[PDB]
C-alpha cells in the first residue's frame, strides 16, 4: 500500500491527468477503436476506410483526440495479459504513410512488448527491459518543457524506463500501437 | 550533443545543483577521504580512527558533509573506470555500527557496480541492471517532497534507475561505499 499510495501521491503533486480517448480517423485499417473510445483490437486483415491525411496506413497505430504543446501530463493503459503491445507519445509532424522506424529522431516515444516477455524501449538502438513483475496497467508520464517521457507499472509504483530527456518538436500525441490479433483489448483508464 | 544539452537543461530547470563534500567524521575507517574532500579511495587496511557516533563502522560508506529534508538537488559523480562502487542517498537515523542490509526499507537509496560488469539497484532483493554505455560520470537525482531518488549517465543523459517514489524521514545525506582496492578513485564534480 505504501508504494501505491507514494505513486499516486507523486502523480498528483506534478501530473495533471488525462482523459483521452482513441481518434478513429488516425487509426490504421485493420484496428477497431470501441464506440467509448477507450479500447482498442486487431482486425483479421484491412477494412474499408478512407485515407485521409491523417490515418497511419502503414504502422498499426492510433492516436488520441487531444494533443500536448506544454506541461505535466499522466495516463494509465489496461495493457492486462496481452502478449504484444507499445505506447507513448509521438509528434504531430510523423510519418504516417510511408514506413519510417519508430525512434526517437522520427519523432516516436514507445515502449512495450513483444512474445509475451519481451519488454522493450524503443530507443535506437532498442534497449532490452528488465520487469521483475508483468505489468497489467502502464502509466505514460509526459512533462514538454524538459522532454521527458516516462513509463510507470501503474498498480506498485515500480518504475519501466525513461526515455534521454529531449527537445520535443510541435504537438504531443499519446499513440498506442498492437500488432497482434489476441482475446484481450489495449483499454484506456478513465482519469 | 542534443542529449547532452537536453539532461543539462533539465537538470538545470527542476534541480538545485548540490555542491557536495565529503565529511571525513562520518567515514569507515578503510576510507581515504582526500584533503579536498572530493574524492574516495580505500586503504589496504582500516585505519586507527576513532569511533565516534558518526563514523560508520560497518559498511565502508562516508557521508556529505550537508544533508536535505526538502527541496529537488542533484549531484554527479566521476567514477571513471573504477571496477565497485554504490552511491546515492540515506537517512540520517540509519544503523552505522551495526550489520544492517542497505536497502530502502533500512534507509538507503543506492545504485551501482560490482566486479566491473554487474550494475545492481540496492532494492530487496537487489535489482540487476541493464546499461548498455558503462557511465563514467553518474548524476544523483533526489526529489524530497515525491520521495524520488534516481540516477542518470550524466555524459550522454541515458537513464540508469528510478527507485519507487516512498516517504522519507528525516534528513537525507548523500552516501558513497566502496568495497574494493582500485587504482581509480570516486570523484565528486563541483556544482
Ligand atoms: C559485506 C559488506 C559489509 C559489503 C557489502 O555488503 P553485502 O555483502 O550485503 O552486499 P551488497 O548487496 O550490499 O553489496
Amino acid at each position: 500500500g505504501e508504494k501505491s499510495q507514494a505513486y499516486a501521491e507523486w502523480k498528483k503533486a506534478l501530473f495533471q491527468p488525462a482523459d483521452v480517448i482513441l481518434d478513429p480517423n488516425t487509426a490504421n485499417p485493420i484496428l477497431l477503436v470501441s464506440d467509448d473510445q477507450r479500447s482498442l483490437q486487431r482486425a483479421d486483415e484491412r477494412q474499408n476506410l478512407p485515407d485521409n491525411p491523417e490515418r497511419f496506413d502503414w504502422h498499426y497505430c492510433v492516436l488520441g483526440c487531444k494533443s500536448f504543446t506544454s506541461g505535466r501530463h499522466y495516463w494509465e493503459v489496461e495493457v492486462g495479459d496481452r502478449k504484444e503491445w507499445h505506447i507513448g507519445v509521438c509528434q504531430e509532424n510523423v510519418e504516417r504513410k510511408c514506413w519510417v522506424k519508430m525512434t526517437p529522431e522520427n519523432g516516436f516515444w514507445t515502449v512495450g512488448l513483444t512474445d509475451g516477455s519481451k519488454y522493450r524501449a524503443l530507443s535506437d538502438p532498442r534497449t532490452k527491459l528488465t520487469v521483475a513483475n508483468p505489468p497489467q496497467r502502464v502509466g505514460v508520464f509526459l512533462d514538454y518543457e524538459t522532454g521527458e517521457v516516462s513509463f510507470y507499472n501503474a498498480m506498485d509504483g515500480s518504475h519501466i524506463y525513461t526515455f534521454p530527456h529531449t527537445f520535443f518538436s510541435g504537438p504531443l500525441w499519446p499513440v498506442f500501437r498492437i500488432l497482434t490479433l489476441e482475446p484481450t483489448a489495449l483499454t484506456i483508464c478513465p482519469a
